[PDB]
C-alpha cells in the first residue's frame, strides 16, 4: 500500500457504522464489496440487498474510480442518482460509475453510504 486513498461511511442502514476504505495501490484487495451477507467488504444486511447491492473499483492509468452494481434489484444510486441500476427486469451488472469526493450512494431502501477520497504523502 502507499499511494491514495477511499473512505466510506454507512450512513443509514441494517449496520450503520461501517466504512469502507482502501489504497490506490491495491490489487485484488482493492475492489469492495458492498453487500448484505456474504464475503463482502460492507455488512449492508438490508433485505433490500440479497446479497450484494454494489462495490468499488478504480483505475491508476486514467486515476479514477469507479462503483458497480451487481444485480442491482433495488439500485445503487450515486449522488442521488441511479447510475448503475436503469435498468429493473434486467438486473445487469451494470458499468463502473466514477464516484467522488463527498458523493453518496444507496444500495436499497436507505442505506446510504458516505463517498470520500483523500491522498497520502508518504
Amino acid at each position: 500500500l502507499g499511494s491514495s486513498w477511499l473512505f466510506l461511511e454507512v450512513i443509514a442502514g441494517p449496520a450503520i457504522g461501517l466504512q469502507h476504505a482502501v489504497n490506490s495501490t491495491s490489487s485484488s484487495k482493492l475492489p469492495v464489496k458492498l453487500g448484505r451477507v456474504s464475503p463482502s467488504d460492507l455488512a449492508l444486511k438490508d433485505s433490500e440487498v440479497s446479497g450484494k447491492h454494489a462495490q468499488i473499483t478504480w483505475n491508476s492509468t486514467k486515476f479514477k474510480w469507479e462503483l458497480v452494481d451487481m444485480g442491482s434489484l433495488n439500485g445503487t444510486l450515486v449522488n442521488s442518482h441511479s447510475i448503475s441500476h436503469p435498468d429493473l427486469g434486467s438486473r445487469k451488472w451494470g458499468n463502473p460509475v466514477e464516484l467522488a469526493s463527498d458523493d453518496i450512494i444507496t444500495l436499497g431502501t436507505t442505506t446510504k453510504v458516505y463517498v470520500r477520497i483523500s491522498s497520502q504523502n508518504e
